[PDB]
């Protein structure tokens, strides 16, 4: 059902994006080559609430699922409310392997 998402590898320095879906590319206006290997915080900007960023950081540290809403920015500077859902992905041994993040732009752009 989920069309905008990325997968990150927390076993690599700074938990970089290793896969971005076409929907994510379309939402954010970036090309794959522009975002593969980067941490997803490039979506954040001036009006992104630091309290919420902290909550994300905590859930990642604790390796648990969370959902937050925060201001993000497309490549051209456009703001949207991202309802962001994060899910840890463990391997067959129960060791953290990836995180999946699903982005939903809850902003009516009519
Ligand atoms: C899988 C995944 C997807 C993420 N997607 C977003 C996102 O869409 N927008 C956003 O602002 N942060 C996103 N983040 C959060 C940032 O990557 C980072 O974890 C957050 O800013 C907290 O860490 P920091 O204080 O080092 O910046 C995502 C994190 C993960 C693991």
């Amino acid at each position: 059902i989920e069309k905008n998402f990325v997968i990150t590898d927390p076993r690599l320095p700074d938990n970089p994006i290793i896969f971005a879906s076409d929907g994510f590319l379309e939402l954010t206006e970036y090309s794959r080559e522009e975002i593969l290997g980067r941490n997803a915080r490039f979506l954040q900007g001036p009006e992104t609430d630091q309290a919420t960023v902290q909550k994300i950081r905590d859930a990642i540290r604790d390796q648990r699922e969370t959902t937050v809403q925060l201001i993000n920015y497309t490549k051209s500077g456009k703001k949207f409310w991202n309802l962001l859902h994060l899910q840890p992905v463990r391997d067959q041994k129960g060791e953290l392997q990836y995180f999946i993040g699903v982005q939903l732009d809850g902003s009516d752009h009519v």
